[PDB]
This record gives structure tokens, sequence and C-alpha cells, in this order.
């Protein structure tokens, strides 16, 4: 069904996360973690305190698709085990956010062409810098476009809200 998904997304905030490669998204899916540059780390930490759910929607640059979406389960922290990200230095990154995946399935950009993001000049929602916020209605509809991910049980995520 889609009812628990809709509940998780109610009054959520949404951020576009652009990865330079598939390896980092694979690491994020396997380990439930993300790290971004401090400019975006500060925005995500502010959002985490401000809303019931903060949703990261992932797209690997040049792939023509989104690779899934996840919900922040924590503000960023430092001092964990070093994550072997593939970078173009690791010190340049901010802290590490724990995330709970909501959907690990892909969605091609051709399927989101009817969705524009008011917070990026009403450009198609696929267009945006890493960290671009997606307005609530556009973000909800985008997440609802993804194929259902039957491996996921949102019961435990609902309890974190
Ligand atoms: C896992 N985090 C990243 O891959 C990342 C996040 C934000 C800016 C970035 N610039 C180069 C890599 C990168």
């Amino acid at each position: 069904g889609t009812s628990k998904l809709k509940y998780v997304l109610q009054d959520a905030r949404f951020f576009l996360i652009k990865s330079n490669n598939h390896e980092n998204v694979s690491l994020a899916k396997a380990k439930g973690v993300w790290s971004t540059l401090p400019v975006n780390e500060k925005k995500l930490n502010l959002a985490f305190r401000s809303a019931r759910s903060v949703i990261l929607i992932f797209s690997v640059r040049e792939s023509g698709k989104f690779q899934g979406f996840a919900r922040l389960s924590s503000e960023s922290h430092h001092g964990g085990s070093p994550i072997h990200w593939v970078l173009p230095s690791a010190k340049m990154l901010g802290g590490v956010f724990k995330i709970d995946w909501i959907c690990r399935r892909e969605l091609p950009f051709t399927k989101s062409a009817h969705l524009t993001n008011p917070w990026n000049e009403h450009k198609p929602v696929k267009i945006g810098r890493d960290g671009q916020e997606i307005e609530l209605e556009c973000g909800t509809q985008l997440c609802l476009l993804f194929p259902p991910d039957e491996s996921i049980d949102l019961y435990q995520v609902i309890h974190k809200m």
C-alpha cells in the first residue's frame, strides 16, 4: 500500500541530493549514511529540527534517474568509522547523517517531467544543485511516483517521528 508512505511524507521537507557516482549511493544504501558539504550539512541540520520528516531524494549525476529516497534519522555527527566514499578529500565533507531508506528503487527522469519545483524557478524537479530544497507538494508527488519498494517496512520509521 501507500498509506504509511503518505503518513511519513505528511508535512515533510524534501531535498535533492546529487551524487557524482553510483558507488556513494550504493554505500549509502548499504550502511544507511550520507555525508555532504558543510553548506548543505547546515541546511539539513536546521531542517531536521524543523519538520516531522526530512527526505533526501538521490540522483547520480548523468544517470538520468533518481536512485531512491530516504529519511534523516539524526542530525550530522562526527567521529564514526570512516566511510570510504569515492571523492573527486574526506576532510572536506561535514558530519555523517544516519538515514532510513524508504525506497531503494529507481525512477527515470522521463517519469517526473510533469513535476516542477517552485523553489527552483519551477524548473523540472530533476533540475537542481546538490541540496536544492523541493517544495512539499512537488516532493510528495515525486516520492509517490517511485515504484513501491516491498522490501521496506515503514512501521519502524513511523515510530521515529
Ligand atoms: C558522499 N558524499 C559525496 O559524495 C559528496 C557530497 C557533497 C559534495 C561532494 N563533492 C564531491 C563528493 C561529494
